[PDB]
Parts: structure tokens; sequence; C-alpha cells
């Protein structure tokens, strides 16, 4: 089965997500990344419109797994006694955003325009679909370097999206909203918008603005790289310590640093090639 229909390469990556190696289709020589996930480790099960337990990831990804290439596509997966293996699709050559800014440093206005805009169109796309993504963050964003496309990745920590309020939460502590550190609690939507405005900050000035949990509460923002008035408004706005003064996608995508955004083939014409 799975074992002749791919050709398993090195190990790509390890960690909270499971492990996840380069592959390749051996019908048509498609680039592959095999996910394992030990069943043990698996806390959130849903179930596919069938009836089958398989892990919400699975569940999530199906659901996500269209047309639109922002979010990474679901191929096939696989069910062993003590594991569930996922077949995704992988782009060649790709480097996630966290390696792209640790190299290249704080990005240029232009290049998080574009980048920005195609992490907000991917999150519309879940949020469509029913999926709350729960752990956006440069790591989880995976740049198709000659198309100049980025791709969601990880929907491990994820849930089907609702409009009642959150009590459980398993993704990135610094990027986790205020109501969240002092409430325990947080509604879908406005969690997300705080989790963007981290990800902005993060592309402008090369690092995320707060490390304690005293400083995600108190929201103070300080500008450590030089970053216009424009961007700096939206990113203060993203990061209103009331959830509900927090900006929604469309205030945020008719926002005036968002105008005039470059198409991903221009992207890496100008930027990556
Ligand atoms: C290096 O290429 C990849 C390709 C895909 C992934 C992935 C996709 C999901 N949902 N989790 N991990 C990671 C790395």
């Amino acid at each position: 089965p799975l074992e002749s229909q791919y050709q398993v390469g090195p190990l790509l990556g390890s960690g909270g997500f499971g492990s996840v190696y380069s592959g390749i289709r051996v019908s048509d020589n498609l680039p592959v990344a095999i996910k394992h996930v030990e069943k043990d480790r698996i806390s959130d099960w849903g179930e596919l419109p069938n009836g089958t337990r398989v892990p919400m990831e699975v569940v999530l990804l199906k659901k996500v797994s269209s047309g639109f290439s922002g979010v990474i596509r679901l191929l096939d997966w696989f069910e062993r006694p003590d594991s569930f293996v996922l077949i995704l699709e992988r782009p060649e050559p790709v480097q996630d955003l966290f390696d792209f800014i640790t190299e290249r440093g704080a990005l240029q206005e232009e290049l998080a325009r574009s980048f920005f805009w195609q992490v907000l169109e991917a999150v519309r796309h879940c949020h469509n679909c029913g999926v709350l993504h729960r752990d956006i963050k440069d790591e989880n964003i995976l740049i198709d370097l000659n198309r100049g496309e980025l791709k969601l990745i990880d929907f491990g920590s994820g849930a089907l999206l609702k409009d009642t309020v959150y009590t459980d939460f398993d993704g990135t502590r610094v990027y986790s909203p205020p109501e969240w550190i002092r409430y325990h609690r947080y509604h879908g939507r406005s969690a997300a918008v705080w989790s963007l405005g981290i990800l902005l900050y993060d592309m402008v000035c090369g690092d995320i603005p707060f490390e304690h949990d005293e400083e995600i509460i108190r929201g103070q923002v300080f500008f450590r790289q030089r970053v216009s008035s424009e961007c700096q408004h939206l990113i203060r706005w993203c990061l209103a310590l009331r959830p509900s003064d927090r900006p929604t996608f469309e205030e945020i995508q008719n926002h005036p640093w968002m105008q005039d955004v470059l198409l991903p083939q221009e992207t890496a014409e100008i930027h990556l090639h």
C-alpha cells in the first residue's frame, strides 16, 4: 500500500506536530511531504462526512483542501496501528517565513504588504470553509520561492469555526490574545486578528513585540525599527486590548497601508529571484 505508493526521502522536520519527511509520489514523480502523527499524542479527534474516527487535523484539512493554493493541500491519509500518516503537497524550492525573516532580517514594507495580504486571503478561505487555524505564526507559513506564493501549514491546533466562546487553547502563547491570558476565554475571529497583528509586527520589525504575559496584558507597542505611520496604525489596531476594538478582515484589507499590493509573481521577481 502506502510504502509502495511513495518513495521516502530525508526528514524535513519534527516537533509538537510530529515528524515530516520529504517524499515523491511514485506514479507521477510529484513532490510530497509525509507527516507521521503518533495516536497517543492526538488529543482532538473528529469524524469525516462518513463517520470514521480520525485526528481533527484530517477533518480540518479535508474541509479546506480544494483549488485555492493559499493552504497546503492534503493529498491522502493512512491509519497504522499506532499512528496516522498524512500525504501533503510539497512546493520546491520552499522556505518557511521564520527562516526567511531570520536570514534576511526585517522585511521591506512592499514585501510585508504582499505577504500579509496573501496570509489574510488564506485565513478568509479557512473561515469560509468553517475552519479556525488557531496557530497563525511565521513558522506555520511556507514561501513557494519561484511563484512568490505563501501557504498556511499545521492545522494540528485548529478547530471547527463557531460563534460562541472558546475555553481551550493549544497554539503559541506569545501569539495569544490578552483575553486568553487573563480570562482563558476568546472568540475565534478577534483572536485570529490579534495573532495577525503579532505576525505583521514580526514581518516589519524582524521579531515579535511581546515576550511575557505582563507585556501582552499591557499591550503597549514599541517600534524597534523604522516603520511607516500607516503600518504602525494597522498593527496597533489589530493589537487592541478589547476584542471588540479590533478591525474585521474587511477593515484590515481596506486599510490605507494595504492598498496597491503586488501580485505573487511580481513579488518573486522583485524580492525573491
Ligand atoms: C517542507 O514542506 C512541508 C510541507 C508540508 C508541511 C505541512 C503541512 C501541514 N499541514 N503540516 N505540515 C510541512 C513542510
